[PDB]
């Protein structure tokens, strides 16, 4: 639906994020029975990217294939896809971690603290002595240690790889080898 | 034969794990030219009843469709067949329909009560309290989600007819462990 | 040179598994600047040449449809490049595409029959009546899809190019050990 | 700082493997508020340098952009966050798109010539004509796809940066050993 809309929709992203079926399954109901269908497929598809995010990639990515089938198909029948994908996402391991870091970015843009792009990071076809800009590609591993932060955020660290799932594992060890093999 | 019956035995037999019967349906609906119902329908199967059984053939259902409507007849005949093969063999899954619907009869019978404080907006005692699961450990965290009038309902019984909802069914019982 | 020639050549380079001579056409159908022509038949080849073999990589090919939709060329050439090297290399399957039209085959010889009466659409003879597959093990059972006519036919014979369609045809032949 | 710059940074720092100068770069793009120029670089850049080194996190990229634009900013920025992370830490290849500028440099230097007849469209000299490669072990028949004057031709160099390349690579060189 007594309850205001954006109560019920506040409860429904924290039953997913918290891992609560049951309750995201109610809160969904209370959805459908109110009949904003597109609201609660763009909710859907934010808590599926926020709170599941790198936790698991593709069950976030299938959020917006339910969403596709729900605007196909339209209520009653769109609850379908919609109930299997707040199960998956309820369960799925779950990741905050990109959007922290995307969030700690846009604080030191919004504080002043940005720099300008490095020379060598700028657009060539409208564009100091060295090597220029190195194509990683055709490096071992296709990867070349350079710098890509602006100098005055040369020592920004916005993100923090998490192991609550076994893709960002795998992730987060990529990171760490990189930050290895960058001394 | 009605369309709505050919309908009906097309989604019984994808249901039902029968390729041949599945093919023979489909032929018939591809036969009456009616692109859009049988996309329907295939959407509505592949979430129905295959669901947490395969998520990614259920998935993959929206892909085939996307691509029957961008080809149209006959060649939208193509993704579809490949779809329902896969359909059919897959691990058959209607927990999260079933669940979702349990939890719809508890509101139609007046039985569900008011979202809990801490889980109400904060930006409109509103959402004091609340817990937020990633600054836990396992990101997870002993928390009511549920009203207080269905503080014992229990909607979702998880299968383990495909190995995802095997996973899926094993993290719910794991919480369920967690918070005793 | 004529553009159905060059279209056929495609088809047949990726279903052949030549990814030098499927770029080569690609490259033929880019700078004549069709990418609609190539779109469509780029999904085409995916689930009739590909299908089974790889049903994530014929589902893939949509999302990279719709990447070039949304750019346009030049820039439209890369997710099809990408696409055209993967489904080139990836095992191949046309068992569900060749399995449709097998029981298309028999509609039009008129050899089906009428639906039957358990899968007929309820919202509009003594036993069981129609039973509902969820509700067994491995959510399956023992029942009739098949109209009466067709109960003999096989459209489906399933191929072992890649694991996928392996797991599949396996299902496929202990619902037949099942159903003996 | 002009957008073409940011825009060429983004890209550089993602191909790069770089996730926080990734970031900031899109934190950069999300503040100018142009969310399709974020959208259309970044499934150019998932297919351009990530590619067959991840073929499934380069789709996902325009599942994220669908997201994006039905959401708008500022929540669109949270799919556009998870891809960026993923696309970073993914393995990297610009093989297939290195493959097709090789094949449209041979198109455009006039050293490409006609279709191979046996290629040619049937609905419009002696020897077996067209075989169709599913009616083969392996579905694959040794023949010729490639035009006679480009038939030394090689555009694709597998890489081996990621497992899903790797396999397809080893595909590639079996079909070359299949050949002589």
């Amino acid at each position: 639906d007594g309850d205001a809309h954006y109560d019920v929709i506040s409860a429904f992203q924290k039953s997913i994020r918290g891992s609560d079926v049951d309750a995201a399954l109610h809160y969904l109901a209370r959805l459908v029975e109110a009949g904003d269908l597109a609201s609660i497929c763009r909710r859907l598809m934010v808590i599926g990217y926020e709170d599941i995010g790198l936790g698991n990639p593709a069950a976030a990515a299938r959020t917006v294939n339910a969403v596709l089938a729900a605007e196909k198909l339209g209520l009653p029948e769109a609850r379908i896809p919609l109930a299997d994908v707040v199960v998956d996402l309820c369960l799925s391991p779950k990741s905050n971690s990109a959007y922290m870091a995307l969030d700690a970015a846009l604080a030191d843009i919004r504080e002043g603290k940005a720099g300008d792009v490095p020379d060598h990071l700028r657009d060539s076809h409208y564009k100091n002595r060295g090597v220029g800009y190195q194509y990683p590609h055709h490096f071992d591993q296709a990867w070349v240690n350079q710098q890509y932060l602006p100098d005055k955020l040369k020592n920004a660290q916005y993100y923090q790889p998490k192991d609550t799932g076994k893709y960002e594992q795998a992730l987060g060890q990529q990171y760490y080898r990189i930050k290895e093999w960058k001394e």
